[PDB]
């Protein structure tokens, strides 16, 4: 009855991204900028990170960044557009980012996740955020 949770945060790195809405175009922009201090998820001692972008509760339709080979501090600087997306639907979504290590001979390795409800963002301007990656394990 004091707070939701308290505890140690696993050091999974952090990610920077921006989001904003253009009302004339009815377009939501999400820019996945860069990540820092990602863990190594390959026996080579690096990872091959990419980001999956969801607008929850839509768990089916996602976008993805490119894979940055052997890079624990990737700079994607990739811009994604959700064009002709009505504003009244936008504010009902949660922007969800999942960072993974791309693998060749096994399944990709999830690293961590972040999210932000778009109804808590002032989308009239591009807003930029840093968030520490949280565990995305089941
Ligand atoms: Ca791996
Ligand atoms: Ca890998
Ligand atoms: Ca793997």
């Amino acid at each position: 009855g004091i707070l939701d949770s308290m505890g140690r945060l696993e050091n999974l790195g952090r990610i920077q991204f921006s989001v904003g809405y253009n009302f004339q175009e009815s377009t939501l922009t999400v820019k996945v900028m860069k990540a820092q201090e990602l863990p190594a998820k390959d026996f080579s001692g690096t990872s091959d990170p990419f980001v999956k972008i969801y607008l929850l509760p839509d768990k089916k339709h996602k976008l993805e960044t490119k894979v940055k080979r052997k890079n624990l501090n990737p700079h994607w600087n990739e811009t994604f557009l959700f064009e002709g997306f009505p504003y009244e639907k936008v504010v009902q979504r949660i922007l969800y980012l999942q960072v993974l290590d791309y693998d060749r001979f096994s399944r990709n390795d999830p690293i961590g996740e972040v999210s932000i409800p778009l109804n808590k963002v002032d989308l009239t301007q591009m807003q930029t955020f840093w968030k520490d990656l949280k565990p995305c394990s089941d």
